[PDB]
This record gives C-alpha cells, sequence and structure tokens, in this order.
C-alpha cells in the first residue's frame, strides 16, 4: 500500500504499448489540498494498489484498479467543505465500465478535481475511446505519464533503496506516441 518494489514498478510502467504479459493494473494516489492558491500534499493519503484477481476469499470474478481505488476515497473522511486535487498514476488506463463508474464517482464528488496520468492506453476490445472521453466530460483531467511523471512515480512509490530512476529505452517515444494516440481519441 505504501512502497512498491522495484521489479514490480519497471515491469508494470513500462510505456512500451504491448502486453507483453502486463495483465494487471497498478495504480499510485496522492491527494493535494487547496490552501491559498497553492496545493498542499496530504502524506497519509498516498499509496498504491492493483487490482484484485478472482479469489475464493477475496472478490470471486475480482476487482479492478479503478474499482478498488473509487472504494478507498470515502474513507478518507475529505472535508466537503475544502477543494482537493487527486491524481492517479496507473500502468494502464480504464477499462470503458471503470471509466463510467469513475465519471459517475466525479460528478457526485466535486469537492474532488481527478486527475489520471496513464503510462499506457488499455483499447478495452475497442470500449477505449468512448469511456476515456466520458470519463473526460465528467472533468477528469486525463494525461499520459511522460519521463517526469515516471521519475516522481519511482522517487515516491517504489522502494528503490536509493537507486535512481533509470528510463527503460524508447521511454519519451512511446510517451511522445500515446501523446498524439490521446489528442486524437479526447477531440473525436
Ligand atoms: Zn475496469
Amino acid at each position: 500500500r505504501h512502497s512498491m518494489d522495484p521489479p514490480t514498478f519497471t515491469f508494470n510502467f513500462n510505456n512500451e504499448p504491448w502486453v507483453r504479459g502486463r495483465h494487471e493494473t497498478y495504480l499510485c494516489y496522492e491527494v493535494e489540498r487547496m490552501h491559498n492558491d497553492t496545493w498542499v500534499l496530504l502524506n497519509q493519503r498516498r499509496g498504491f494498489l492493483c487490482n484484485q484477481a478472482p479469489h475464493k476469499h477475496g472478490f470471486l470474478e475480482g476487482r479492478h484498479a479503478e474499482l478498488c481505488f473509487l472504494d478507498v476515497i470515502p474513507f478518507w473522511k475529505l472535508d466537503l467543505d475544502q477543494d482537493y486535487r487527486v491524481t492517479c498514476f496507473t500502468s494502464w488506463s480504464p477499462c470503458f465500465s471503470c471509466a463510467q463508474e469513475m465519471a459517475k464517482f466525479i460528478s457526485k464528488n466535486k469537492h474532488v478535481s481527478l486527475c489520471i496520468f496513464t503510462a499506457r492506453i488499455y483499447d478495452d476490445q475497442g470500449r477505449c475511446q468512448e469511456g476515456l472521453r466520458t470519463l473526460a466530460e465528467a472533468g477528469a483531467k486525463i494525461s499520459i505519464m511522460t519521463y517526469s511523471e515516471f521519475k516522481h512515480c519511482w522517487d515516491t512509490f517504489v522502494d528503490h533503496q536509493g537507486c535512481p530512476f533509470q528510463p527503460w529505452d524508447g521511454l519519451d517515444e512511446h510517451s511522445q506516441d500515446l501523446s498524439g494516440r490521446l489528442r486524437a481519441i479526447l477531440q473525436n
């Protein structure tokens, strides 16, 4: 929940587009509160999670990372008189059904500005495009992770033991390509 191991981060967040065995989704989150025109980090409200695989003693049919994330928000007991920026850094973007659920949540929770930075776009069998547009329309800010966000997530969410962020090959190129794709998706 607090700290991810380096192999897990590197395997999952590498932004080359191919699935290459990345069947899980990892989601890192942090929360900031608005104070005098500035965002203030809430240190106790940062963490990471992944999707839950089907389990007899968990969720019988599993639970996507995005739903696990929405599940935690009410437990933060955010002050409804304040304004928050909730930022997610995700290894894959949401499936269509999750995008719809996240859109519903944010529409009901206007004290929260949701910002999503994604390493890759999950096609969801052609369903992803409408989902992302729906999420944007509801007020989410959707962006592609670039070097600075990967480095941030490494520095903040990984048990690096002092090892610096080492970019994988093609990081900038994959990010640029994906940024083009997202522009095309969001402009319909
Ligand atoms: Zn989903």
